């Protein structure tokens, strides 16, 4: 009988703190899309919700039924919650202005539904969100989503894995709420989380070996064949990043979707995909670098604009930076 919400935990980090309570309202309203997204999902294929809308979106995906229904969803609640002004989301070509009555100070880019390969196969899915104040006196544009990760204020995600999880990283750290199906609350089941200094997984798609570079391709022989003779990493992927970023949060170790001889900026976007996971890597003591600079440093120029990313254990992304630096 004392439940240790989402929502209480946001408004006690706060008492003495003289805020607007609109962070807590934003997140309050995040959190009932997440829990009809979690929903959906669970029933998905009795529902008839998995294939694909017909459409593609700006970096050329298959838009898929499951991303339409989470991206009206979140687009929904946001708006409805008074906290924002400018939303930039994978599914929407521009940024989305929000209506003057119903304006807030916050901007978020978000990522309504994330790994869409694995959708279909039942394996875990997830939303990433990443929150800024918006600076400027001018009217509310897409430049307003232009900022720099390490201006977040709050990021995070919602993984829909075998539990519902949403990881909710602020300035002072990063913390585990767990959905409780039964009363629809998420609950504080992890206080301030802190990644592991070094891991012993690696998590990377091997089938890219013949377009990476030689420092990713040495790296990886050095985790299978440790010049130590020490034991020799394992190896996970499950292909979607909210769940690959979950487990090296929680065990430690190392995640790459690195630059390639195809794709120079890598894969994963960097305003609701690369952002949020650096800034929750970076509050729970890791690292997220792009191979050559930090993620959360980089000025975005593009609200779809993609980024290579290694993120995880400090001890192993330092082990990668050093291997590129001695192949620059
Ligand atoms: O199939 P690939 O190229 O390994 O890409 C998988 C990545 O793509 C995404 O689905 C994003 O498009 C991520 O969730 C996952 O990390
Ligand atoms: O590109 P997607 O799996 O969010
Ligand atoms: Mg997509
Ligand atoms: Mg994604
Ligand atoms: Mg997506």
């Amino acid at each position: 009988t004392n439940i240790v919400t989402l929502t209480r935990f946001v408004m006690e980090e706060g008492r003495k703190a003289r805020g607007t309570g609109e962070m807590t309202q934003l997140l309050n309203s995040l959190c009932t899309a997440v829990k009809a997204i979690s929903t959906a999902v669970r029933k998905a294929g009795i529902a008839h919700l998995y294939g694909i809308a017909g459409s593609t979106n700006v970096t050329g995906d298959q838009v898929k039924k499951l991303d339409v229904l989470s991206n009206d969803l979140v687009i929904n609640v946001l708006k409805s919650s008074f906290a924002t002004c400018v939303l930039v989301s994978e599914e929407d070509k521009n940024a989305i202005i929000v209506e003057p009555e119903k304006r807030g100070k916050y901007v978020v880019c978000f990522d309504p539904l994330d790994g869409s390969s694995n959708i279909d196969c039942l394996v875990s899915i997830g939303t990433i969100f990443g929150i800024y104040r918006k600076n400027s006196t001018d009217e509310p544009s897409e430049k307003d989503a232009l900022q720099p990760g390490r201006n977040l204020v709050a990021a995070g995600y919602a993984l829909y894995g075998s539990a519902t999880m949403l990881v909710l990283a602020m300035v002072n750290g990063v913390n585990c709420f767990m959905l409780d199906p039964a009363i629809g609350e998420f609950i504080l089941v992890d206080r301030d989380v802190k990644i592991k200094k070094k891991g012993s997984i690696y998590s990377i798609n091997e089938g890219y070996a013949k377009e990476f570079d030689p420092a990713i391709t040495e790296y990886i022989q050095r985790k299978k064949f440790p010049p130590d003779n020490s034991a020799p990493y394992g190896a996970r992927y499950v292909g979607s990043m909210v769940a690959d970023v979950h487990r090296t949060l929680v065990y430690g170790g190392i995640f790459m979707y690195p630059a390639n001889k195809k794709s120079p900026k890598g894969k994963l976007r960097l305003l609701y995909e690369c952002n949020p996971m650096a800034y929750v890597m970076e509050k729970a003591g890791g690292l997220a670098t792009t191979g050559k600079e930090a993620v959360l440093d980089i000025v975005p120029t593009d609200i779809h604009q993609r980024a290579p990313i290694i993120l995880g254990s400090p001890e192993d992304v330092t082990e990668l930076l050093e291997i590129y630096q001695k192949h620059a």
